[PDB]
């Protein structure tokens, strides 16, 4: 599907390119998709509501503060996300149950894995501007991530 | 033959979690059992003297100092450990022969690799009160590790 | 082909030891030969001209200031170290296109990888001292390499 390295090439200073903080915890190499954002802490059940959602075409990237204290995506949650056939996933977080997680139709670029799952209390905001990796993301941006890395766009590629 | 997450989800508090400071070199995705605590650098003399003997049921915890520099665990002190049963090995230090290593029917955690050897002199105690990654192991004690993370507790669980 | 730890202990003190600063990326979990050095930054045109030669029996060891920013490897130009028969690439730098690595019949040793290209200026010189993870680097030396760590030596190992 992607290959980011060579739409580096192709569009030069027209993308942002993520640190390279991220390993790929999905059974998807490469994803790409138009960005809806959420910022939380240690709390996954604003991405509840989300994952519920249609997603295909769309990319969720989530601000988790860069915890590796807690996990914000699992088995339960990845498999809803599948199933409503999200591109991917983007977690400045940590994430859970690696072996389940290399199995799934999904990306999943996260910081960490850690056993301890999030709160559910539904804290946070969706659709609002975030930053990590010096790159800020914009719900409505298109997002290209392989194994090599991850990169934004204003708008879409190709 | 364990998901840490689920552990993590059903015991809460009465489960003890370590930093996500190791990765998995072991052929054994998942292992637990009650834990043998030692404490050494950079010298595998106790350790030799630990594996030679039976391990059925128990899990080797080694407070290697977090030394990347000399590796404690290589190929024939794992073979060694796997023909005396032992169910894994939990090392904050290095390992060796990670090629090797995976193959082996033994569940074993390290922080890093190294190609160089701990010296063999014996140097080093055990069934002391160890800690790093944020966890204080004794002898007696149950851990349980996956791909996922590392937990530890007083009681059996499950 | 090589087993590190193996060559450690025949040759102890004989051997310089990296820092474990690097993975696999290639399709050859193991190699060595004879070293040619590089030092450079962000750049690779000469590297294309280097790995334009023969290169059985050898080792390209690129010194390019660790960079993590711009990569100086990618399928294009690991495909024609393949094809002109280099042993392998230990590059103190990042690389790109990892998933086309992986399926190269050549080792790979870096640090990182990023998704855009380095410069094809050409700035750089050649075979001259270079000195990263703890170790100095002279064509002419010997590497060995695999996932347990890399090690250099003054004369062959064989």
């Amino acid at each position: 599907k992607y290959d980011t390295s060579e739409l580096c090439d192709i569009y030069q200073e027209d993308v942002n390119v993520v640190e390279p903080l991220f390993s790929n915890f999905g059974g998807r190499a490469s994803f790409g998709g138009q960005i809806i954002t959420v910022k939380c802490f240690e709390d996954n059940g604003l991405l509840y509501d989300l994952l519920e959602q249609n997603g295909r075409g769309r990319v969720l990237v989530v601000d988790g503060g860069g915890s590796v204290r807690r996990a914000l995506v699992d088995a339960e949650l990845a498999r809803l996300a599948v199933q409503n056939e999200w591109e991917g996933l983007v977690i400045y977080g940590a994430v859970r149950q690696v072996d389940d997680l290399e199995e799934l139709d999904i990306g999943i670029q996260a910081m960490a894995a850690i056993p301890v799952g999030a709160a559910g209390e539904g804290i946070g905001e969706s659709d609002v501007r975030v930053n990590f990796g010096g790159v800020t993301f914009f719900s409505g941006d298109h997002l290209y991530a392989d194994n090599t890395g991850i990169i934004l766009s204003e708008d879409p590629l190709d």
